[PDB]
């Protein structure tokens, strides 16, 4: 298991313009597109990250393309936080697997505002960090995707995902 594994499995793989859990248009392996509520702006902005004129469709290859750069900008987004970064600093590499994933759902942003939790994972109280990142919104909204990283978190193995 590896982190782009875990990602696709957390996200699928939709090759045409779809709507996230969240209402928002995105495509191929979770690539938000846009907040916006307009079609065309989401088409606009797939052709600008595709280089072409995709008319919301784009091929596997293509999917994967925008996956591999998203992965690489969370990790390089979480390095270069200061909040972020001696998190991911004092974790294992399952539990760092772990921290991306939320990244790459949620923004850095949004990661960097559980302040508590990431104390925690810091402090290495993986039962606690756990009970304290269910009070959220974030596992209310998306409780299967969630119950999955945090127990990633709460044990540094793959189970959820095996
Ligand atoms: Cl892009
Ligand atoms: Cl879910």
């Amino acid at each position: 298991m590896n982190i782009f594994e875990m990602l696709r499995i957390d996200e699928g793989l939709r090759l045409k313009i779809y709507k996230d859990t969240e209402g928002y248009y995105t495509i191929g392996i979770g690539h938000l597109l846009t907040k916006s509520p307009s079609l065309n702006a989401a088409k606009s902005e797939l052709d600008k990250a595709i280089g072409r004129n995709t008319n919301g469709v784009i091929t596997k290859d293509e999917a994967e393309k925008l996956f591999n750069q998203d992965v690489d900008a969370a990790v390089r987004g979480i390095l270069r936080n200061a909040k972020l970064k001696p998190v991911y600093d004092s974790l294992d590499a399952v539990r760092r697997a772990a921290l991306i994933n939320m990244v790459a759902q949620m923004g850095e942003t949004g990661v960097a505002g559980f302040t508590n939790s990431l104390r925690m994972l810091q402090q290495k109280r993986w039962d606690e960090a756990a009970v304290n990142l269910a009070k959220s919104r974030w596992y209310n909204q998306t409780p299967n995707r969630a119950k999955r990283v945090i127990t990633t978190f709460r044990t540094g193995t793959w189970d959820a995902y095996k």
